[PDB]
């Protein structure tokens, strides 16, 4: 039921951002200096969006689930390395052969990390939703997505 989905919405707007910096990159000329900036300036708000997304969660949901349950065990930092990745292409890149060198570091990071983020909202979706199911009433679940969707939009 919609009304009780606390997940959808949040992750249809993450996977939108995924798609707009996979776009960006990929046209991306990484020897052009503007580009380069516009790109990792693109990425800092992405992923800072990112950021707020999972303390939403950790505050708004997983932390009451955790609570209840009690078969919390894997926690829910790499946001943050990544956001300190592109402060420093930002602030410590400065001709094109230091581009072109954190490019080679930056993409494979990016890859790492988005071959990770997908799979890692599949299971919030797939387990924890029915969990919060099973730990909350209706009318529960239904209060926390409204507080879920304030703090996203």
């Amino acid at each position: 039921p919609e009304e009780v989905d606390v997940f959808t919405a949040p992750h249809w707007r993450m996977k939108q951002l995924v798609g707009l910096y996979c776009d960006k990159l990929s046209k991306t000329n990484f020897s052009n200096n503007n580009d380069f900036r516009a790109l990792l300036q693109s990425l800092y708000a992405t992923f800072k969006e990112f950021k707020m997304h999972e303390q939403i969660e950790n505050e708004y949901i997983i932390g009451l689930l955790q609570q209840r349950s009690q078969t919390i065990y894997n926690v829910h930092n790499k946001l943050s390395e990544m956001l300190s990745l592109f402060e420093k292409g930002l602030k410590n890149v400065k001709n094109e052969y230091e581009q072109l060198n954190y490019a080679k570091q930056l993409k494979e990071r990016l890859e790492a990390f988005t071959r990770d983020f997908l799979p890692h909202m599949k299971e919030e979706e797939e387990v924890f939703q029915p969990m919060l199911m099973e730990y909350f009433t209706y009318e529960e679940l239904k209060d926390i997505k409204k507080k879920v969707i304030a703090q996203h939009c």
